[PDB]
């Protein structure tokens, strides 16, 4: 492949904590300045859009995996929106399309796209301050998912894991 | 609705416990003798496989919601198998068409499952022996989630939720 | 497999006409009459409702495949609600989940479910009076897609398929 | 809306023939020289992969949207592989993302992604051979379906068609 790495970012929204949201706004900006592009669910709100901003801030490429059947809640920090139709079933696509998935924060979406990024063997980084859900996914992966300690390390992380598939 | 209620019954393929199969067929049973309908995954393994096969065993009506284009790998105790082609994807159609979700085991794919089906507002009980899971989703449910201590509780549990 | 057959009747909604209506209604019955199973997109309209109406008054088992996220506008014909979310994106799931696909009447979504049921290496029947799909479809099907004149010879024509 | 349009172009596979092969290159080209995205199918073969080297040769950004649940088939013309899992199903994807929809040759997918497109009130353009196509989409689409004469028609009516809607 001569593609860009793709990370997907995924995380709560109305719920996101102040600490989520910041790191989620530094991810999108390191993402961008690496040249990766950034994928999320395109929510326009809580970590998916303070991602994109951020890769907007860096300059960087911004692709929305959308539930709905249109446009019409889609941010302007979105370059490319993917509209699937499926609602929560797009999950799916969003870590099918990773080389790796970023869970900054908790939350039931969270948690669902990260079991079926486990399930689908994708390297997955947590960023959160759960140790119940840090544990868990531990145990159901067989220790193969990592805890990232913050952006940085996020992206320390990801050129270990992107350099192990070279 | 005049439809009859429809039971979701998640849970672990390959990696089942033995507990979990017995609580599944036990499960599928019981389900069939209200009259029910079991709606699972669909496959020849683990809890679909046995879930299907107690309700078969009381000729309860069973549907599999398979993730593959074709019918190879469809529970034998399957009546209705709905061939999806979505992969994982196929999990939101489980969790949509149930009335109630139990979770019988844990697994990656029913954590899945379950964290979809609490973010549906989904009735969702919990039948198995993982203490992270269960705070877990108590958390993040806000303990909307049922916590069920044997097959017969989450018949009752439904019963109560369904009237 | 020891399942009863899934035929899956296809056809408009909203737009289907009288003769559309009263094909399906006849269709459904004589599925439920034959001990298959019919599967319809479970909408309380159209080809749908009148497929389901028809094989319930011959008590047989009816699903729907809905593409919303709810059972708000299910025919209270279905018997099973599948509640898929996903929209048109459900006709594949239609199609993939039948043995045969008969596509009864025209319109875009059935066009689309006879274009998918080809594709995806299904039997489909035709009952319609649209000689361009027809021609298309066997075209493109190199005349695999059979022709119907009634719904008895769709169902002769399922007997015939189902036995090899 | 500041994205840039998003063309998708849709076709024949394994069956394409030269000309729709040439006219998805020429397509391609066409599309990333006016600054636009090109969408398709996202596949190695057919018109998928013809368009998607065509907008690469004009260094356009180029979508795949894949059936399967990993990059086996892609392109390599392809920047952007969202891999659905879905098998046809993907082809509501296509349509429901694009701001047109081309028909570039005809074959059983092309034909349920053009008729989803119409169903959805999605404006479609065929670029065929086929009469009996062109008539039969005009009859279900009440005329609303385009037909253009070649892959230089398709971009004047593109720009005709972003302009009213
Ligand atoms: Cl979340
Ligand atoms: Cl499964
Ligand atoms: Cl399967
Ligand atoms: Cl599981
Ligand atoms: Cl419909
Ligand atoms: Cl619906
Ligand atoms: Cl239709
Ligand atoms: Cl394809
Ligand atoms: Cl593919
Ligand atoms: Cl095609």
């Amino acid at each position: 492949s001569m593609r860009k790495p793709i990370i997907g970012v995924m995380g709560p929204g109305e719920q996101a904590t102040p600490t989520d949201l910041k790191n989620a706004y530094q991810l999108g900006q390191l993402i961008a300045l690496e040249g990766w592009v950034l994928l999320t669910g395109g929510r326009n709100v809580g970590v998916m859009e303070h991602a994109s901003q951020g890769a907007k801030k860096a300059e960087g490429l911004t692709i929305g995996i959308l539930p709905s059947k249109n446009t019409h809640n889609v941010s302007d920090a979105v370059d490319i929106a993917i509209v699937t139709g499926l609602g929560n079933a797009r999950n799916n696509i969003n870590v099918l399309s990773s080389d790796v998935v970023i869970a900054c924060g908790i939350g039931l979406g969270t948690l669902s796209e990260v079991a079926l990024a486990l399930k689908n063997q994708k390297p997955v980084i947590l960023l959160n301050d759960d140790l119940l859900s840090q544990e868990l996914f531990a145990n159901l992966s067989n220790n193969q998912v990592w805890i990232a300690s913050s952006p940085e390390n996020c992206i320390e992380l990801i050129k270990s894991i992107i350099t192990v598939k070279l």
